[PDB]
């Protein structure tokens, strides 16, 4: 049966309650994360064979129910709730580009890798301290309609929600589609429409998530060219970038 990821649950102090299955802050033999599900082992095949800097962390399971997925503990909770805090009002473009960056990062390895994350989007996405952000957990509002309509999920509809997170990230936490319902969004999104560019933002980086929102998945970027993007983004896109009131 087991392999050996396996830790026994013995080894595990759970002490702080952090959602609710549930996700509770801990201790081992090492501060920890343990996801719990409420009464498998193929599926966590993903979360075992991809090991980077920018994915969070697997370190042990409990294969024996309620099970207990271990992780390295993310100090500030989701991206979504982060922008949603206190820091919302202090970020901006800076500080984001280069946590889409980092996702970026992550999501390129994802891509080396040959996998597909399939839900990649704020709530999935963990900060820790100095703005490390990490990719989590491996619904139409951020899923490319390919996926959302005949199950066509590839590396090219996570590039579509990584547009999606562009906007939450520099919208700091705002839903998608103000106003519309999901029927109205896949209705209009087949129709041809995408989100304006968000108040105070760089023309350059909405469009950036409109080659993300390319209706032929093979038009769409790589993550290797958003990660670098990105990353060189103050140099060789907005040079003359000044800060605004909110971006
Ligand atoms: C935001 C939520 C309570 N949370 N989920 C976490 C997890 C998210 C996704 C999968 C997990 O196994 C655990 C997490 C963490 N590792 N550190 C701190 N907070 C965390």
């Amino acid at each position: 049966a087991k392999d050996a990821w396996e830790i026994p649950r013995e080894s595990l102090r759970l002490e702080v309650k952090l959602g609710q299955g549930e996700v509770w802050m801990g201790t081992w033999n090492t501060r920890v994360a343990i996801k719990t599900l409420k009464p498998f082992l193929q599926e966590a095949q993903v979360m075992k064979k991809l090991r980077h800097e920018k994915l969070v962390q697997l370190y042990a399971v409990v294969s024996e129910e309620p099970i207990y997925i271990v992780t390295e503990y993310m100090s500030k909770g989701s991206l979504l709730d982060f922008l949603k805090g206190e820091m919302g009002k202090y970020l901006r473009l800076p500080q984001l580009v280069d946590m889409a960056a980092q996702i970026a990062s992550g999501m390129a390895y994802v891509e080396r890798m040959n996998y597909v994350h399939r839900d990649l989007r704020a709530a999935n996405i963990l900060v820790g301290e100095n703005l490390v952000c990490k990719v989590a957990d491996f619904p139409i509002k951020w899923t490319a309609p390919e996926a959302a309509l005949y199950g066509r999920f590839t590396i090219k509809s996570d590039v579509w929600s990584f547009g999606i997170l562009l906007t939450e990230l520099t919208t700091k936490g705002r839903v998608p589609y103000p106003g519309m319902v999901n029927r109205e969004v896949l209705d209009q999104v087949e129709r041809g429409y995408r989100m304006p560019c968000p108040p105070e933002c760089p023309e350059s980086l909405h469009d950036l998530m409109c080659q993300c929102w390319r209706k032929d998945p093979e038009e769409r970027p790589t993550f290797e060219y958003l990660q670098a993007f990105l990353e060189d983004y103050f140099t060789s896109t907005e040079p003359q970038y000044q800060p605004g009131e909110n971006l």
